[PDB]
């Protein structure tokens, strides 16, 4: 329910979100025919519907998520940002973009480094997310597959414990989750039901493609008044079920016991590691959605059409948007931009899709600078 959002749009654009998953759809100016007026929504879908997605070597990176309706005209594309658990710089990965035209049926839109003329999308590829250019709506998930040995993943580790305990027996729920936001929203949501609360920050993990299991275990509990109900030492996940993602909230549970309810604290360190990999340690101690244009922006319109109208012009030396894009690392295809009537502003969208996360108005500046480009322009994209 609140896992979807929808709008109105018209053609000064805007930007629809899903508050706490980092999955945004960015419908920029000229995007909707001038004039018009279009209903948008933009949801993430189950977590198992791309369960066939996830098998041996292949794993899905990103939330599955739908934006629609289609068969819309859109006139330039949209931005369309989901985060994803990749290591990207690391270990070799094959990319994929895959959509969904019916239910439980996927087919590729593109191989990453197959880009074609015809390729209808770009995949802005960065550390922890990807704003990918669209030419229409639809269904997608950004996916990933290797074999090398080298390939690692982002997990998050959380843990859980019961806000009310009247038993003597406790429990802690640790969750090795995709290091996404929305995976870690999904986990707050089940523990609320559950009556659970997060007992500490999670902690990031790196997961390496091994073929080594995740080994969870409890130590330095306090023997005198505590004890675990378990007679397995430790505990582990099956790297299959690490590594290929679609799996709704993995988690172990370990299960104490209390001599008596006089014992309201809890110490102890919980360990969670890859074999032969990274590990973590918890010292655990407890107690017993619409932005519109053209004000979603960064940029106002009239500095837009200044830097696009100076960029998109073809330059001998290659210093127009080609160059803009190599600054901003936005280069690993620069043909898709090459087609479109402005590739400067489908530049500048990216640009804008970027700074919903980290960046400043002084990554562009500093772009122009280098570039040798009107000091005018660089006063005005400067912050």
């Amino acid at each position: 329910p609140g896992s979807s959002v929808s709008g109105t749009f018209g053609c000064l654009g805007g930007r629809l979100t899903i508050p706490g998953t980092g999955v945004s759809l960015l419908v920029p100016n000229g995007a909707i025919p001038q004039g018009k007026f279009y209903d948008l929504y933009l949801r993430i879908n189950k977590t198992e519907s791309t369960l066939p997605l996830s098998e041996g070597s292949q794993t899905v990176l990103s939330p599955s998520v739908t934006c629609g309706p289609t068969g819309l005209l859109l006139c330039r594309p949209v931005v369309l940002t989901v985060p994803h658990c990749a290591e990207v710089i690391a270990g070799d990965w094959i990319f994929q973009l895959k959509t969904q035209a019916h239910q439980g049926h996927w087919e590729e839109v593109v191989t990453l480094d197959e880009e074609t003329l015809n390729t209808p999308c770009y995949c802005q590829l960065e550390a922890k997310s990807c704003h990918i250019l669209l030419d229409q709506l639809g269904t997608y998930v950004f996916t990933g597959e290797s074999y090398s040995r080298s390939a690692v993943k982002r997990l998050q580790l959380a843990i859980f414990a019961p806000a009310l305990c009247t038993s003597l027996e406790y429990s802690l729920r640790v969750y090795c989750l995709e290091d996404t936001p929305a995976a870690l929203k999904e986990v707050l949501e089940l523990e609320r039901t559950l009556g659970g609360y997060l007992v500490e920050e999670p902690k990031p993990l790196l997961f390496k493609d091994s073929y080594h299991n995740l080994r969870l275990s409890l130590h330095d509990i306090p023997h005198a008044h505590w004890r675990s109900k378990l007679l397995a030492k430790y505990q582990e996940i099956p790297f299959y079920h690490v590594w290929n993602g679609s799996q709704k909230a993995l988690h172990c549970t370990f299960t104490l016991e209390r001599h008596s309810l006089a014992s309201t604290e809890f110490t102890c360190k919980v360990c969670v590691r890859q074999v032969e990999g990274e590990g973590q340690i918890f010292q655990l101690h407890t107690t017993l959605t619409t932005q519109l244009g053209p004000y979603a922006f960064k940029i106002p319109l009239s500095i837009r059409q200044k830097i696009c109208n100076s960029l998109d012009a073809p330059n001998s030396r290659g210093n127009d948007w080609r160059l803009l894009a190599q600054k901003l690392s936005m280069d690993r295809y620069l043909n898709y931009f090459a087609t479109k009537a402005s590739p400067t502003g489908v530049i500048l969208d990216l640009w804008e899709a970027r700074q919903q996360d980290d960046g400043d108005l002084n990554s562009l500046a500093s772009a122009l600078e280098e570039m040798g480009k009107s000091e005018m322009l660089v006063a005005m994209t400067t912050d």
